[PDB]
């Protein structure tokens, strides 16, 4: 039977869109543009750097993606810059609906396994004020690896004592439903983004830059499993996990 | 002293963007943004199957990428439509300076090292009238993961029997160059977009979906280490040679 709920952390209870007033700064005028390519190359160099076999943790890889992002604009802020900036990181704005769910997911047990360095992933959860509503908060750093790794899921188990089967997944990024089913977890997708209207989206006309993102992020990818359940929001968990089992 | 030159070949020695007509076909009104979408889930994909540890050739990367690719703009084609179309990747139009280059760097050996299945590589090398110029061309297929793994990489010595010291590797590609950097050769990047126009074009009002694509992939990234050399185009690779020894 389910036992524990386990959450993805950025994109899924946590809104990587809530930079955007602080990228605004750095650069007036493009701090969309900047919110997008910092979380794909945010993604893209996680994978990179683990496939390489050149760990770094979260908190490096988060650096290095905003300094990209910003190079491509022509810029070069020094690493004091860099660390100050990328502290956004760490106070996403959590979605509306996060702490209800948790509450009423309070008899299993509800824990997050995030690409997330340690004291990024506490300072998080903290400033969203969930830090009481998790049983366990996963950092992948120990295994020195990042999601889809299997190493990254395989860490749930050796932290809550329950098998893959035990284990709802819950995640808004395809790539890591993709890595849990792998896995052998039971998945829940949160699709915030109906397929529909992207699709009319791609053809309103002249497709704009947060059009591309949204197209290349959230929906599920054709390589994986697909997930057990999708819900359009984390509300609607609690309710799935009843009239589940 | 280098013995051999080794080249990646989707956007190295061949054009991505060659796929432009197919994919207009596909949707008329959509090309370019296809093309793109394409490309960026191809990676995507290659990626995240080698580092779930879920394997699959180019070939089928190739075609679960373009299905990805369709299905954001609403469609559902078979598996007989994507075999069809797909088989754009294997008539990519090399570089129109790729034929000299390697012509001027024999009689050093010349190889390819790319993603592509077995089969893409030697139907896209013979389309291009390439067959004669390499001394191998060699596909990850064998060690069944994909680049920057550094499995992939450790074929270059099994088939040439070359140290890495003794190896150029070639590569348009900034996690490419990465990979082939931590693994141990030297690295020539083939930088075809200046970063200050990328800059300013980023800055020149709206962005045009396609701008967002070379922001992503036309940079060198910052985990990576640095080339050895960059130069604007492969026909600069000879005489990079010669200045070099």
């Amino acid at each position: 039977m389910i036992k524990a709920v386990v959450f993805d952390a950025y994109g899924t209870l946590f809104d990587v869109q809530s930079v955007a007033d602080a990228t605004e700064r750095a650069y007036p005028g493009r701090g969309e543009y900047i919110t997008q390519v910092w979380r794909q190359k945010q993604l893209e160099y996680s994978w990179l750097r683990a496939l390489m076999g050149r760990y770094a943790d979260f908190w490096s890889v988060t650096r290095e993606a905003l300094a990209y992002t910003l190079g491509t604009l022509g810029l070069e802020p020094d690493e004091s810059f860099l660390a100050d900036m990328a502290q956004a990181y760490n106070r996403l704005t959590p979605y509306p609906d996060a702490a209800q769910c948790l509450a009423e997911l309070a008899p299993l047990k509800r824990a997050i396994l995030s690409n997330g360095a340690p004291d990024m992933l506490q300072a998080l959860v903290a400033n969203a004020g969930l830090t009481d509503s998790f049983d366990a908060v996963i950092s992948v750093d120990a295994k020195r690896v990042f999601k889809p790794h299997p190493d990254s899921y395989a860490l749930v188990e050796e932290v809550l004592g329950v098998t893959p089967a035990e284990v709802l997944f819950v995640s808004s990024n395809g790539f890591d439903v993709g890595g849990a089913k792998n896995f052998g977890f039971s998945v829940a997708r949160v699709a915030r983004l109906s397929q529909e209207a992207l699709a009319r989206e791609l053809v309103s006309g002249t497709i704009a830059p947060l059009t591309m993102f949204k197209a290349l992020r959230m929906r599920e990818e054709t390589y994986a499993e697909a997930p057990d359940f999708v819900v359009p929001a984390l509300g609607d968990l609690p309710r799935l996990v009843r009239g589940m089992a």
